[PDB]
């Protein structure tokens, strides 16, 4: 069902995460970690302290899809062999994340969702780190195919 999912998403904040390659999202799905540029690191840390759940929704550039979404379980902390586009010293710290859905979603399926915080452009459109408004972000997550391998019981207890 979708009920535990909706509970996790209740009053969450949402951020669009753009990756230049699939290898970095694969690493993040395997290791439960993410790292971003300091400008986005600061925004995510602020949001982590501010809300019950901070959701990162991942899209690989030029893939035409989202690759899933995850919940921040920590602030950033200061090695991961990211495929950098840019040096490793340029990155901020590492966030721990818990995946909520590792399934992909094609942009064609979110064409009816616009993001008020990016001029009501379709939610697929945005820079890395763009915040997605609550209602748009919730509906986007509900569009993903259910990931029956994930048990949100252990995510709920971290809220």
């Amino acid at each position: 069902g979708t009920s535990k999912l909706k509970y996790v998403l209740q009053d969450a904040r949402f951020f669009l995460i753009k990756s230049n390659n699939h290898e970095n999202v694969s690493l993040a799905k395997a290791k439960g970690v993410w790292s971003t540029l300091p400008v986005n690191e600061k925004k995510l840390n602020l949001a982590f302290r501010s809300a019950r759940s901070v959701i990162l929704i991942f899209s690989v550039r030029e893939s035409g899809k989202f690759q899933g979404f995850a919940r921040l379980s920590s602030e950033s902390h200061h090695p991961i062999h990211w495929v950098l586009p840019m040096s490793a010293k340029m990155l901020g710290g590492v966030f721990k994340i818990d995946w909520i859905c590792r399934r992909e979603l094609p942009f064609t399926k979110s064409a009816h969702l616009t993001n008020p915080w990016n001029e009501h452009k379709p939610v697929k459109i945005g820079r890395d780190g763009q915040e997605i408004e609550l209602e748009c972000g919730t509906q986007l997550c509900l569009l993903f195919p259910p990931d029956e391998s994930i048990d949100l019981y252990q995510v709920i207890h971290k809220m």
